[PDB]
């Protein structure tokens, strides 16, 4: 274990993409920075999410960073969307290649931090009785980071294997001839499903609302399309920046409404037929009307009525109740042919609520299920969950997770008032995951650390954001939502699914471009909205 020092210029708390880039950053900006990591090394969730099955729904060549010409010029994907182990082996390389590992203490939970107003630094305590001095602190613990639990008694007297997809055992788990249970049919189980179903003898899948999922078409990368890529990637990745999504999806220019039913049906073939998640662009405001998502909804569910043989079993799926794309859309490969299976069984849980885990399995208000295993993926506690986690104390003794009872609040989502020197990547108030979360997460990167590097040029101490500004910032965050329809809806970006989690869609909505033209204007005016000492 690497002792981490007493004293830092930045303390980093996360080892995944941001955490590792941010202490790389700091490193050349001439910084002492340290990080401190929970797991046994780096990868965030791709150390964590071990799952069979577990894949990235954007495409390898996007999903990566641009911040080395080096790493973008030799590193070879082999797929159009990267599986975990190759998205590990990745991050593996480049810590290797930037020997970041000396800069990160492993094994070790921060517990802790405090803001001390007389010396404008932070003192952060960890499950080691570590405590370091530190006069910035980055949050980069993730999104999607601790694992939620379902709301129902009994899990602890089930007498089989218990497993969530988020804390996945670090050796291969054999479901061989077992009656294997799943719950949760977001994207983590639409991926480990079909995985499951090949060694199971039984395999029940406990769906409550069924989310929207298209098929990924995955493939072979053409490694000649790649070395040519290679060209002209600074190009090609600055072409992905300069947009809402990070990626380079097409922007549909027209409406969803003013098409002819043929034209709709025919421009929607050629994305499915296509695969992948470009859909949701297809036509400018399918997340803005409510008219126009419901045709796009509806051409979808009579795909996934067409999918399956029994047409019980097929609108047991069709989503019902929420708009197209307001859930996050899933990326499915073999999900849904699965259903064909002899051994494959659709419970369908909104007509028969899960009454409670009992020892041999699941008992819903209709019958009880035996089972050998069961696998929550039930999801996270997102955005805020890991925060939360955390002691955290600003000016004046004041809790971060009392301030934020009501949601979160944040200048920009980078910053929140009362809590100077202390900075969230990728997180609530930005654009976070709504974007490619590499664009997102190297932006915030870029942007703390070039901060950090003025405030330290100018012989300043204290970066803090102007209450004002922040709650500027807050109802500005809401007013662009609640022109969407994405406050619409139950899910995890709302935080409806952890039990008495205050409802607020909790995402900067105008897409990352915008939000990253905002964020140059700050930082160009000197960081407006921060005072500085
Ligand atoms: C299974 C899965 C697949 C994903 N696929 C996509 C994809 O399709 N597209 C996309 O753009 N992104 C996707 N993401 C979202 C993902 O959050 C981002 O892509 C990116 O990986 C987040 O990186 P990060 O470093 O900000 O956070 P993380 O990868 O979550 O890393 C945070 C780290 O901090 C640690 N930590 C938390 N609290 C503490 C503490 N108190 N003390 C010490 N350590 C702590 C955690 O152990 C974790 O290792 C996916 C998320 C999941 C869960
Ligand atoms: N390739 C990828 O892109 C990929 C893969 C995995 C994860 N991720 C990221 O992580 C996010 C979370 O993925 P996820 O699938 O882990 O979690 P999720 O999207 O939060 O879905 C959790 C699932 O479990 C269900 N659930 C929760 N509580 C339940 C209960 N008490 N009873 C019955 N069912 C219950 C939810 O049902 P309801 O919807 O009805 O609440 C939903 O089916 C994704 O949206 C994406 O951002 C990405």
């Amino acid at each position: 274990r690497r002792q981490p020092p007493e004293e830092v210029d930045v303390l980093v708390v996360g080892a995944g993409f941001s955490g590792l880039y941010a202490l790389y950053r700091l490193r050349e900006l001439g910084r002492s920075v340290h990080v401190i990591e929970t797991a046994g090394d780096v990868g965030g969730v791709w150390y964590w999410n071990r799952y069979p099955g577990a894949r990235c729904d954007i495409e390898s060549i996007e999903y990566c960073y641009s911040f080395s010409e080096e790493v973008l010029q030799e590193w070879n994907w082999t797929e159009r969307y990267a599986s975990q182990p190759e998205i590990l082996r990745y991050i593996n390389f480049v810590a290797d290649k930037f020997d970041l590992r000396s800069g990160i203490t492993f094994h070790t939970t921060v517990t802790a931090a405090a803001f001390d107003e007389a010396t404008n630094t932070w003192t952060v305590d960890t499950n080691h009785g570590d405590r370091i001095r530190a006069r910035y602190l980055i949050m980069a613990s993730g999104q999607l980071s601790v694992p939620q639990l379902p709301n129902f008694p009994g899990l602890k007297d089930f007498a089989g294997n218990l497993y969530h997809t988020g804390n996945w055992p670090h050796e291969p788990v054999d479901f061989s001839g077992q009656r294997v249970g799943v719950i949760g049919t977001g994207s983590s189980g639409i991926q480990v499903s079909p995985q499951i179903a090949k060694q199971a003898a039984e395999l029940f899948v406990f769906q409550r609302t069924p989310h929207f999922a298209v098929p990924a078409r995955n493939a072979p990368l053409d490694p000649e399309f790649l070395a040519d890529l290679k060209k002209r990637y600074a190009e090609f990745r600055e072409e992905s920046r300069n947009t809402p999504g990070g990626t380079h999806r097409y922007q549909g220019p027209k409406s969803a409404l003013e098409v002819s039913d043929e034209e709709l049906v025919e421009t929607l073939e050629r994305y499915w037929q296509e695969g992948g998640p470009d859909i949701l662009a297809a036509y400018r405001d399918i997340l803005r009307d409510r008219d126009a998502n419901e045709r796009v909804a509806e051409f979808i569910r009579n795909k996934i009525r067409n999918t399956v043989r029994d047409p019980e079993v097929a609108e047991r799926l069709v989503p019902k109740g929420y708009p197209f794309g307001t859930k996050r859309l899933i990326l499915e490969i073999d999900y849904y042919e699965m259903f064909n299976r002899d051994n494959v069984h659709l419970v369908d849980t909104l007509s028969a609520p899960i009454e409670t885990i009992t020892p041999r399995g699941v008992r819903t208000s209709e019958r009880e299920y035996e089972l050998d295993s069961l696998v929550l993926a039930t999801g996270f506690d997102a955005l805020t969950g890991a925060l939360f986690k955390i002691d955290i104390r600003g000016v004046g003794n004041v809790a971060l997770k009392e301030k934020w009872a009501a949601g979160p609040r944040t200048y920009l989502g980078l910053s929140t008032a009362g809590f100077p020197n202390l900075f969230f990547i990728a997180g609530p108030g930005s654009p976070s995951a709504l974007s490619n979360m590499l664009v997102s997460i190297e932006q915030h990167v870029e942007w703390v650390t070039d901060h950090i590097a003025y405030m330290f040029k100018n012989g300043l101490t204290r970066s803090e954001a102007v209450l004002e500004k922040e709650d500027e910032w807050v109802e500005h965050v809401n007013e662009i939502a609640d022109e969407t329809l994405y406050p619409m809806t139950a899910s995890w970006y709302t935080g409806a699914n952890v039990p008495g989690k205050p409802r607020v869609f909790m995402l900067y909505v105008g897409g990352f471009h915008r939000y990253r033209q905002i964020c140059d204007e700050v930082a160009a005016k000197g960081y407006e909205g921060f005072v500085l000492t």
